[PDB]
């Protein structure tokens, strides 16, 4: 083939996002049994009948006994093929289980549209899969260059937001890339000019990355159930980049993880202190805000492209009965999100 004249970075990116023994290494993760449902027999319909019964779990948990949940959790496991060999396996009959089984069908969708786009399209051998596999996702990728002045501001944000009760790692830039996904400054402009626009952190695992950068961060379909996720069925993000770093589960054995930088039109927040399920904002209000004990200090803040970056260090908000150690933000609406840049983080774990 003829090599692939991409930037070696970008080359390595393409490759670890593609990469299919991560996605089953993945699966597996949430004790997915492979032999009865492998990686090809995936499919959206399939997840989004097993997201309905976990709705059904939810409501059966929220309105209390094991007798009736029992036929609820089994018909969950029917859908979606657990590894418990010869089983009976473990009741689905808590808030934290919806939680962590709505966690994994949200990577399985994006597992899904990761290997759909692979197996999908055309396969010529006279051009190199990196470059395939570059062009299936519809985003210009480029490399931002190490002296530059946004380069230094994105280092100087990883560098001061990290959260001192996460501190068994500390993160390396290895590669800072300016993504542009095609449609989506076209998306964003009725929220461009919009008030409280700020550069934040969403972190996730690297094998989700294929599917957010073809079809963007997207909210999880109406199927899910609201009650997974604290703050109900938005996009999730940062202003303290551990917080957003720990969702890549990166570990010892996967040391290498992969982080967004978006630009978020945040405008009138619902300020929130607990956890509240909802699909739709009360009127007037853009997004939620998650009250964090710890804030970066606004004082410190700088701007990037006309986009807000709140890097300063984290002081006390002063907010008191809160469930949230650090700030959270999570839009309803996929087009406030404008996705500007993607960091490669290696991950030096202390402990
Ligand atoms: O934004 C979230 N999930 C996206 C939206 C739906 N996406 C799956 C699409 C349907 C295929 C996953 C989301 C993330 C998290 C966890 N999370 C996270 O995964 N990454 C973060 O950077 C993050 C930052 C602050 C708070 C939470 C974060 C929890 C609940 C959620 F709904």
């Amino acid at each position: 083939h003829m090599k692939s004249k991409l930037p070696k970075p970008v080359q390595d990116l393409i490759k670890m996002i593609f990469d299919v023994e991560s996605m089953k290494k993945a699966m597996v993760e949430y004790e997915i049994d492979l032999q009865k449902m492998p990686l090809g027999k995936l499919s959206k319909r399939q997840i989004q009948a097993a997201y309905s019964i976990l709705s059904e779990v939810q409501q059966a948990v929220s309105q209390g006994s094991d007798s009736q949940i029992l036929d609820l959790s089994n018909r969950f496991y029917t859908l979606i093929p657990h590894d418990f060999g010869m089983k009976k396996p473990p009741l689905l009959n808590n808030a934290d289980s919806v939680q962590a089984k709505a966690e994994m069908l949200d990577n399985l969708l994006d597992i899904e549209v990761a290997y759909s786009l692979l197996r999908g399209g055309s396969d010529d051998s006279s051009k190199d899969p990196i470059d395939v596999n570059y062009e299936k996702l519809k985003t210009d990728i480029k490399v931002v260059d190490r002296d530059s002045e946004e380069a230094e501001i994105i280092r100087k944000y990883v560098k001061n937001t990290h959260a001192t009760t996460h501190n068994a790692y500390d993160l390396e830039v290895i590669d800072i890339f300016k993504i542009e996904r095609e449609g989506e400054c076209q998306r964003y402009k009725p929220f461009k000019q919009l008030h409280n626009r700020r550069l934040l952190w969403h972190g996730s695992r690297t094998t989700n990355f294929a599917g957010i950068l073809s079809q963007g961060l997207r909210i999880a379909p109406p199927e899910a159930p609201v009650t997974g996720y604290m703050f109900g069925k938005g996009i999730y993000f940062a202003d303290m980049v551990s917080k957003s770093a720990n969702y890549c589960h990166t570990s010892q054995g996967d040391p290498i993880g992969l982080i967004l930088l978006g630009e978020v039109a945040l405008g009138n927040m619902y300020e929130l202190k607990h956890a509240s399920h909802i699909s739709k904002l009360p009127k007037g209000k853009h997004s939620v805000k998650g009250l964090g004990k710890t804030t970066p200090d606004p004082s410190a803040n700088i701007s990037l492209d006309g986009v807000d970056v709140p890097l300063g260090t984290g002081i006390s908000s002063g907010v008191n009965d809160t469930s949230l150690l650090y700030n959270e933000y999570i839009v309803y609406d996929i087009a406030q999100v404008n996705l500007k840049y993607l960091l490669k983080l290696k991950f030096n774990f202390k402990t």
